[PDB]
């Protein structure tokens, strides 16, 4: 996508070399903001062939609070597996932090049900916030959540979100996150009435792998295609009860994948 | 600033107009980012007077962990009178959080003496952050956190931040907000032994209050004068122990004061 290649360049460009926690080394830069009119398309990458079953499992795994890796597997998803311990576990990462943040006097907080009756009751609210950063779990966690804060913003009858994403794999996180978030958009949006607005991306640090530079190289190379369109097919009782029978993608022709490795 | 009077028109031309909790109504945008190279100058506005007495003594009220107003009257500082209870207490806001964050477990912790501790060990950690939004004491805070999430990154020898504020109202909060933030860029370099960098802020719900748009049609008549500089006087022995003595503004030349309504 344009917006995507053109963050790519930039990196390229203006990155300053950096070392980081994988012992990889990384070109970095800090701070870069996008935006996504979701009535345009479903911003799903084109300039390489990406995994969309990976990407609505892992949703659908964060919306029911599990944070292992079973149901992951069951389904062929294997995108989780370096970073879980020998039961499969990785912690109180993402989702069980959206679905049962666990308060100092014993409570456990929802806050996706939380969102979702803001949104139907105080669509004007300034403060419909999800968090994943919590600060006295983080030392349980396999790793310390990416995409770490979102908002939602209701105007003129249109569901926008803004996540900030405090580190950002450019090459191969950052295509599966603004998918993932997009999902959510339109499922959050069919539940609750509205029209999809716009997708605001923000990074922190944003940064390509050293050993990602010649995959990078290529896909630059490569002109992108026509956005395709998301269908959802059923209008289920609930944000909760989501298939992934229900999506349809339509219209997606991509360039073919490009591999890379991932660092650990 | 040029990039502030930049948002502000921006708002003006292209906001929606959206009710709000104070039943005032505002003119909305959502999602914006601007960079304030700090090396330029301190990014404190100057087509209006700011009141700096008012933001340092925030800041280090903040830093002391201090949710009680008692220490800003001491200093003749009123800003947050309007939502304090009969015994001046504001709840488990910003100062709290930043210092002394309950876990569920029983501990409290103080996210700005690890963010030092990371600075100075782990320089390139991409997790170097400070959370006010404890999603488990949001229902005893006075107000919910607006400057909600912050970033520092280390690159080539300088210092910089990112702050993600959900909820800004451009023409009172903001330039406090700004100058709040950048100074404590300067005192944690000061305190690393690091040059200052970028500081770098991103907007959610981004408003101008409907009874401010005679004093922001004025203020958008002005132009913008040189930056002031900042001086700190002292390098006390750590970031607890700062004074208001301790800061400079030299060069500081604004336009006069405008005096506007805030919503409660
Ligand atoms: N350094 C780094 N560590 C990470 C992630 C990341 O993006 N970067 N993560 C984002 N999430 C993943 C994990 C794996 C793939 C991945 O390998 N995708 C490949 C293979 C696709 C597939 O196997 O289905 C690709 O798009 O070509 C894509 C997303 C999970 C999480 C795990 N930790
Ligand atoms: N709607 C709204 N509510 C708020 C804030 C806000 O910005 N907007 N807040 C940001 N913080 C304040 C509080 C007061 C002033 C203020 O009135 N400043 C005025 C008067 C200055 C002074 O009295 O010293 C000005 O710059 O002209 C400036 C910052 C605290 C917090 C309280 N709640
Ligand atoms: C889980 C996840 C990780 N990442 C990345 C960014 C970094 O490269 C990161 C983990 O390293 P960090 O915790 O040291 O930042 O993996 C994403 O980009 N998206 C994701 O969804
Ligand atoms: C404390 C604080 C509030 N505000 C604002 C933004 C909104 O106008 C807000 C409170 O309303 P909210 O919680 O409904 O968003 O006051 C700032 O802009 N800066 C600040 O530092």
């Amino acid at each position: 996508m344009k917006q995507y290649l053109e963050l790519m360049q930039k990196v390229l460009d203006e990155g300053t070399q950096k070392n980081d926690r994988t012992g990889t080394g990384t070109l970095s830069i800090f701070g870069h903001q996008m935006r996504f009119n979701l009535q345009d398309g479903f911003p799903l990458v084109t300039t390489k062939r990406c995994h969309l079953r990976s990407i609505i499992h892992e949703l659908l795994w964060f919306l029911q609070g599990d944070t292992n890796i079973a149901y992951l597997h069951e389904n062929n998803v294997t995108i989780w597996d370096e970073w879980a311990d020998e039961n499969g576990d990785l912690g109180p990462v993402y989702g069980k932090q959206w679905r049962a943040w666990p308060t100092p006097d014993g409570r456990h907080i929802d806050q996706i049900t939380t969102v979702l009756n803001q949104l139907k009751n105080d669509p004007d609210s300034r403060r419909i916030i999800v968090s994943a950063w919590n600060v006295g779990e983080l030392d349980k966690m396999a790793l310390a959540p990416s995409h770490a804060f979102f908002q939602f913003y209701v105007a003129d009858g249109k569901l926008s979100c803004q996540l900030y994403q405090r580190s950002c794999d450019v090459f191969l996180g950052l295509p599966f996150n603004i998918a993932s978030y997009a999902l959510l958009v339109h499922m959050m949006a069919q539940q609750c009435d509205l029209e999809v607005g716009d997708f605001v991306w923000t990074g922190g640090d944003t940064h390509l792998y050293s050993n990602h530079m010649d995959q990078t190289h290529l896909q630059l190379s490569r002109e992108p295609r026509p956005l395709p369109k998301l269908i959802i097919k059923r209008k289920p009782e609930s944000i909760f009860d989501y298939r992934f029978e229900d999506f349809e993608i339509e219209g997606y022709d991509p360039h073919p994948g490009i591999k890379a490795p991932v660092a650990i």
